[PDB]
């Protein structure tokens, strides 16, 4: 079990090459594990809008991006979506990555929709040391 804090998180994600990754801040990728897991590793949504699963910090989909046993997957990011609950993020973040190149970029994020893309996140991270 893990729960990162902000900036710790903020540190991780910048060491795996994400501040600027297709256009999208730094502030940007951790706002929305603030939204759709509060930065818990472990985080798990039961039903999301499909009959499928959330999964980790940043809450992948099982319909989509992962493969469970509970039912079928695009599964784009070829792994099963239990690699996603674990204290290491590597791939979650690479995950991630693979998410945002398709036409809804971070959109493919409800909860960033909902509470990063309309927020003034210059100051943000103004409390970490980057």
């Amino acid at each position: 079990m893990k729960i990162f804090s902000k900036c710790e998180l903020a540190r991780k994600l910048k060491s795996m090459g994400m501040d600027g990754f297709h256009g999208y801040s730094l502030a940007n990728w951790v706002c929305m594990a603030e939204y759709e897991s509060n930065f818990n590793t472990q985080a798990f949504n039961g039903r999301n809008s499909n009959g499928s699963s959330d999964y980790g910090i940043f809450q992948l989909n099982s319909k989509w991006w992962c493969k469970s046993n509970s039912h079928s997957s695009a599964n784009a990011c070829n792994i099963m979506c239990s690699k996603f609950l674990d204290d290491n993020i590597d791939d979650d973040i690479a995950c991630a990555k693979r998410v945002v190149k398709d036409p809804n970029g971070m959109s493919a994020w409800v909860a960033w929709v909902k509470h990063c893309k309309g927020k003034d996140l210059s100051k943000y991270l103004a409390s970490c040391n980057l």
